[PDB]
């Protein structure tokens, strides 16, 4: 009496929901507990194959990642983003790239792989999910631009650690290079041509986003989309549509939703003030929308966790326990204040030490994490083998486990040694 | 005709569908036959979605998608109403059910050499009826609040048993679904007699377990607090998806379960008579948000069943027997529908009888049926049914849901002004 496929489907979200509930009755962050549920479920009682896990994530993936990021451009305020410009755009500019950096030169040496390799790893391991964090900003009182700064910095760099991943893996295996990535190597090589098309990339993703959610908006101003559930099934949809569209012509999808995401969430500012009333109607609207997809969110969240959970390889992640371990505490303690350096060079280095240290991995390498491993299997090519795939896997599953626990107990005593002095 | 992604294809039907429904919304016209008409075109007229990967989604569609829009359809129902016409609910969604079934499968043998079985399963697809696209018009012309209750409670009780029927219909003509107590009663006391108590049984035990689960849901959500977002949402989509597979497993249909879940969920105040309002302020607004989120998805669902059902469809077959199954569909609406109806007629006078007959057309349920037996014969080879006959059986279901869809919801000023004078 073997569980069916949607019988697993169903269990993933059952045991998800459980989980959920005791995660926040305890006051335990959800990422180990959704983890743990996944190895429950997964390696230990054999209910969940790992080799169906594979497939699951492939869907989830792609689905999930969409629409969480889209869920995450409408909690960006665009007033506090121009108002701290620079130090946002130099830590989704700079601070990200020499973090995946310094954790590739780190995972090279740890392993004796391929800086290229190490620099997946790092382009994996780039982005933040400080969502974990937040009740603790809120219940110990912390500094509102502090949070405003680490916020808005991973709303940004979720979708840039993914372009990341894809190019590092573009560099791998010209595999669906698309033709831009294909071009631009061909004229300027593969590193620099790396350089260019993460420019193009990043342009035309931001521009094609912004036009995407403004038009959207001005469509539903027009056509009068405010009612159930007619919001809810065009603003999915037209973030799919970002997606795809970016998608087609070798842009990231997801950036380009994420971005729709923020136009969406500041609709009050882009275009003239009407009567209150439709300020309220258009109010009301964004409200179900947010309320919808971020429900879609919570369960594609829980779907990651759980599915990575039940997907890791025990032996793998214990015969280099320790060795992924000095890699995590390595990225934790010297990459990210290393890359965090610029900062203290427009702010105050009280202030810059915290946000570094304080930005942990959660969801978004957690979805990156299996991909190098399932791409290898699938497209069977020399240059990754499977076992570095488990390699980058389990170094992944480590060190988000490590920053999220390590990070949300060591905040406390963190905030009495920068706020006292 | 250039090859689309699967996800390409997946969202292409989304946005086209809401796109549709729009135009619908704004037009006024029914969105039954715009989203049809939509799946028509980016299907076999633009070839963007092959009727093979048609089948594929609709596979999943199906199960999700009908679970998902059944269980949303409990919420909206009313005890005390259905205390207030228990016999006429009980009688429409139990023996008229059967009785239009019954007539359908007669017509649809008559109109073209088949097995009745063959008809008993197309009449099985469309026993269930969907005033969904008939409400817009009845507060608009302030019909009766009785008989809005009727239907609409009855077609939410129709809509799980007629897949119920649909699963006999379907234990029978295939192998696979044969082994299980259906089988064991059938061959101890005949096909009919072992038809009604599994009838019975599948009823029976689905709603108990139902209701079951139901009250357990509740009173779990009431001690341990679920009422932030997004707990409650989550835990009614396990909730309901659970009591489906749950039902399934002992060979009842889940649907039911599902739908007899969402029935207790909605009637939150009748289980504590006596409760502190503070707890009934916050269970309100849980269950509200909860609704919200199940009714989007059932939404999509729909959309996605319309729109597959029309790029699912073969022009070819379609115009073959195009005459046959007009006079099938208005054998059933003419005919059928009524002669089932007349049972408790006794209650409600003529004129009435003859609306609530004359009205309730074939929906989502149907359209999410009319695929059914093509997939089973492309995937199973009865000796029973064909390919084509499956062919034969969906395009009857659908000419008979653009009919009865199109023709009930325009006729029904009309045909008041002939039952009550103007
Ligand atoms: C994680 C994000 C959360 C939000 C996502 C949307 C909400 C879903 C949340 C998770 C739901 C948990 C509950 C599990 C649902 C049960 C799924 C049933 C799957 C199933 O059995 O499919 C089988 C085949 O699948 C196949 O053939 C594969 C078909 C491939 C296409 C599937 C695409 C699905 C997209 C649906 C979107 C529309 C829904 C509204 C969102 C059917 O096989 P059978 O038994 O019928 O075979 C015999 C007939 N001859
Ligand atoms: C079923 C037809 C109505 C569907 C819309 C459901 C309306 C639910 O409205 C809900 O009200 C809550 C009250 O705080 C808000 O917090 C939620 O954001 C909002 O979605």
């Amino acid at each position: 009496i073997e569980l069916s496929l949607a019988e697993a489907l169903f269990l993933i979200l059952f045991t998800g929901v459980i989980s959920m509930l005791i995660s926040r009755r305890t006051g335990i962050s959800y990422v180990p507990i959704f983890i743990l549920t996944g190895l429950v479920i997964g390696p230990l009682l054999k209910l969940i194959p790992r080799d169906l896990a594979h497939e699951i994530f492939d869907f989830v993936r792609v689905f999930g990642l969409v629409i969480i990021l889209f869920t995450e451009g409408h909690n960006l305020s665009w007033r506090l983003l121009k108002k701290n410009m620079p130090t946002i755009v130099t830590l989704d500019t700079i601070g990200l790239i020499l973090t995946a950096l310094i954790a590739g030169f780190i995972f090279k040496v740890v392993f004796n792989s391929s800086f290229l390799l190490g620099f997946l790893f790092g382009a994996i391991i780039g982005a933040t999910d400080p969502a974990t964090l937040i009740p603790l900003f809120r219940q110990y009182r912390v500094k509102q631009d502090i949070e405003t700064v680490i916020v808005t910095e991973s709303i940004f760099n979720d979708p840039l650690g993914i372009v990341l991943t894809l190019i590092a893996i573009s560099m791998l295996v010209p595999g669906y290079g698309g033709g831009i990535f294909s071009t631009l190597s061909e004229k300027l090589g593969i590193y620099a041509g790396g350089v260019i098309y993460f420019l193009y990339n990043v342009s035309v993703s931001i521009s094609l986003g912004i036009f995407l959610g403004i038009l959207g908006y001005k469509f539903i101003k027009r056509t009068g989309i405010f009612d159930f559930p007619e919001i809810e099934a065009f603003s999915l949809s037209l973030a799919f549509l970002g997606f795809f569209i970016g998608e087609r012509l070798d842009a990231s999808g997801y950036l380009v939703a994420t971005v729709t995401g923020i136009v969406l969430g500041n609709y009050k500012l882009l275009k003239p003030r009407e009567n209150i009333r439709i300020l309220k109607r258009l109010q009301r609207a964004i409200e179900k929308e947010v309320h919808f997809n971020d429900t879609l969110a919570a369960l594609a969240t829980i779907f990651i966790f759980v599915l990575l959970g039940a997907e890791m390889n025990l032996e793998v992640i214990w015969s280099n326990l320790g060795k992924g371990l000095l890699v995590a505490l390595g990225v934790m303690i010297l990459a990210r204040p290393l890359a965090t350096l610029p900062l203290l060079k427009w702010w105050n280095f009280r202030e810059y030490l915290f946000i570094a240290l304080e930005g942990p991995r959660g969801v978004v390498p957690s979805a990156l994490a299996s991909l190098p491993l399932s791409l290898a299997l699938k497209y069977k090519s020399p240059l990754l083998t499977v076992h570095w795939g488990e390699i980058i896997m389990a170094t992944v599953v480590i060190t988000v486990l490590t920053s999220v626990i390590v990070e949300t107990l060591w905040i406390p005593i963190l905030k009495d040694k920068l706020d006292v002095g």
